[PDB]
């Protein structure tokens, strides 16, 4: 509900950033981006940090899968181990289309919506305030990403 603060517009991908403030019940990361014809998947992570060796723990992975059927799979990655996905089939996400990701911070878990439908929770598994980078990989082309924050969902 606060005006979108973007930090970069077209960064080239693969992406790695630090996230300006700490990620407290109520923040909005808001990414728009568009799937190429001949994505196979990408992803959002969520990170502790930016290292590729050891790789940075990653505490909440989203991952828009385009193969079979579509899915998006959710994970956490503690010292290069995955732990158990969390499986989405009803994904919003198609080759050639445009989206618009907002992943909602809260208390309990994180909750994402794509262009303004629902589309899953992902119980926070370590605490949001270890992020302090976001990662775009794969095939995927972003157009901006931006943060905001809505008091009103603050508390739920
Ligand atoms: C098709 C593969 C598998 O199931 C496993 C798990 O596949 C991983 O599944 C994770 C989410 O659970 C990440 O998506 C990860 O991708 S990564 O690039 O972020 O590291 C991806 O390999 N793969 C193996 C045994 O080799």
């Amino acid at each position: 509900l606060n005006n979108l603060q973007n930090i970069i517009y077209n960064p080239v991908i693969p992406f790695v950033g630090t996230i300006p403030d700490q990620l407290d019940p109520g923040t909005l990361i808001v990414i728009r981006g568009h799937v190429p014809s001949d994505a196979d998947r990408f992803q959002v992570d969520l990170q502790n940090g930016s290292s590729m060796k050891p790789r940075a723990d990653v505490a909440f992975h989203f991952n828009p899968r385009f193969k079979r059927a579509g899915c998006i799979v959710c994970n956490t990655l503690i010292n290069e181990k995955w732990g158990r996905e969390e499986i989405t089939y009803d994904t919003p996400f198609k080759r050639e289309k445009s989206f618009e990701i907002v992943i909602m911070v809260l208390k309990d878990k994180f909750q994402v919506a794509v262009n303004g439908k629902h589309t899953l929770l992902y119980g926070h598994r370590i605490g949001p305030e270890k992020i302090d980078t976001l990662g775009i990989y794969g095939k995927v082309n972003i157009h901006s990403i931006g943060f905001s924050f809505s008091s009103d969902l603050q508390s739920t």
